[PDB]
């Protein structure tokens, strides 16, 4: 019994951070094979934040300007290119804690676990959503940049996150693990803002069932709607459209409890139009949208 | 920026999970050296679940009755003992990954990370309060007793939990991991259920000065109180009454925030007695009683 925001055990991820210095600036690094990858702006220098050119800054360094660090043993570079807006460094070893791995990019609406790392040091793990606006809610101080986001499947690490910055309302932008941004962001000082953001509707629903798995009721109720009927207010209400294929992924979790999607729905309708009255769900006072249906199956 | 419920990586400890079977129970044990940790009710039979005496049960045994495994690898037992409400399982081999260590137990409104563990392997992460009726709010499924949970200091793992069972409400109890059990608790089926539970009020300020620091101000007000008349509001609304040692705590984030710890008490006080009125902070609708304030200095 219970629900949590739960994180993968990040031992795999942890024995590939290591520490890249160019300069003066300092950031954290993947470390796979013999190739370790971080943020190309950690070759900005001061007078550069403008309007900066990375492939000009890049031709004018060399494989001895990057230090590496993988704890307190040295790396050496023998090979620098750049992949879109991250760095590849090859060097003369190759990582024996290396896991098995893929780079994959992930949607709105799914979830990974961050390993915040400083100066290629692991502090701390967390869940996190990608939004519908391509921005994370994150928790992330400066000298983060290059902190990685991934899946496990049963042995096999999905990187699916790099971290580059941090957005004027105080939520994150990074990459994937092939250097292209997550939505309309890029890695020089600009005034770029987060676009509109959107509650991820079968997340919602998948955490109600959830909330019905571990004995929270309350909120259930004898009506039913439509697919339609549903839509219209939960536009209203700034949440996305639920689709058919949103239904049949909530069918194993809809079987489990024997209640229909379309009635949970007519609970979630109810919930946005009255509200909580006090009472809590799951420990919550407002409705969750972060757990994916496989996060809360794989946990219930 | 950003503030998340943030587990310790658990890399160190996936490296002593192993599983631990009698028979035809299995659960999880934590290998250190060349001794095995796991609860003694690994040994109960199905005719012994009312009234088992431990004793009685473990003097019937020998060690080749214990089957341990580490990976794929069968550890060879040489010895047992019980230690209160543990065992202890003396393998032929000193466990390679054992990092620096301590045993220590925690009090009520500390928190930990507890790494989930099913047939000696790790599943998940997440961060626990223990109550004040000694009871976590956990996440925790059949077959995950013997599971730990743990605090790092630098390179040193502090155990402080070993899961052993779940109360009707839902709510879990253990020990620490001299086998001494957190609260009236007993490995044994009766009617035991949790004691009444209150709010942690040190962590309830502690979280709302993380939420100064991270921009949310909304709940601030000209008002500052004295700490017994805060305290008389306290008990009102079943808080923990607030010591001056427990404002001497709040003194670097005071400082740091320029908010005085009676004023933010203040707030509070309005807090409890108007609501919320829609309103969040920090992503939530309710107050959060289960960040430290080292967590909060920690990760802001
Ligand atoms: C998108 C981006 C573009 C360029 C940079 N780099 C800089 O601003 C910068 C880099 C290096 C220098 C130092 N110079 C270069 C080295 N040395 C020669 C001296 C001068 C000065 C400024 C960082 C970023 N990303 C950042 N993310 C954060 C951040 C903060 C808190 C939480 N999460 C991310 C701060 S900056
Ligand atoms: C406190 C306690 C005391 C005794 C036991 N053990 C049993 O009930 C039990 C143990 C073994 C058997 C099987 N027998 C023994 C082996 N074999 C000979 C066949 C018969 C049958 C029952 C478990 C516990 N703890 C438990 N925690 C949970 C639990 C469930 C979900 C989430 N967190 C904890 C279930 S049971």
């Amino acid at each position: 019994s219970g629900f949590r925001k739960m994180a993968f055990p990040s031992g795999k991820v942890e024995g590939c951070m290591v520490q890249v210095t160019c300069g003066t600036t300092t950031l954290n690094g993947l470390w796979l094979d013999d190739v370790v990858y971080c943020p190309r702006h950690v070759i900005c220098t001061s007078e550069d934040m403008l309007n900066p050119n990375y492939e000009d800054l890049l031709i004018r360094k060399s494989n001895h300007n990057f230090l590496v660090q993988a704890g307190n043993v040295q790396l050496r570079v023998i090979g620098h290119s750049m992949q879109n807006c991250v760095l590849k460094l090859k060097v003369d070893t190759a990582n024996p804690k290396t896991p098995k791995y893929k780079f994959v990019r992930i949607q709105p609406g799914q979830t990974f676990s961050v390993l915040a790392c400083y100066n290629g040091s692991p502090s701390g793990v967390y869940q996190c959503a990608m939004r519908h606006n391509f921005t994370i809610k994150g928790s992330f101080l400066n000298g983060s940049c290059g902190s990685v986001g991934f899946n496990i499947d049963y042995d096999c690490v999905s990187f699916c996150y790099m971290h580059h910055m941090e957005l004027p309302t105080g939520v994150h932008a990074g990459t994937d693990l092939e250097g292209n941004f997550y939505g309309p962001f890029v890695d020089r000082q600009t005034a770029q803002a987060a676009g509109t953001d959107t509650t991820i509707t079968v997340n919602v629903l998948a955490w109600l069932y959830a909330a019905v798995i571990n004995g929270d009721r309350w909120f259930l109720n004898r009506f039913t709607t439509t697919l339609n009927d549903f839509n219209l207010v939960a536009m209203k209400y700034n949440y996305e459209p639920l689709t058919q294929d949103h239904v049949d992924i909530l069918g194993p979790l809809s079987a489990q409890t024997g209640i229909a999607v379309l009635d949970m729905c007519a609970s979630l309708k109810e919930l946005l139009q009255n509200g909580m009255n006090g009472r809590t769900i799951l420990g919550s006072a407002l409705l969750e949208d972060e757990f994916t249906p496989f996060d809360v199956v794989r946990q219930c």
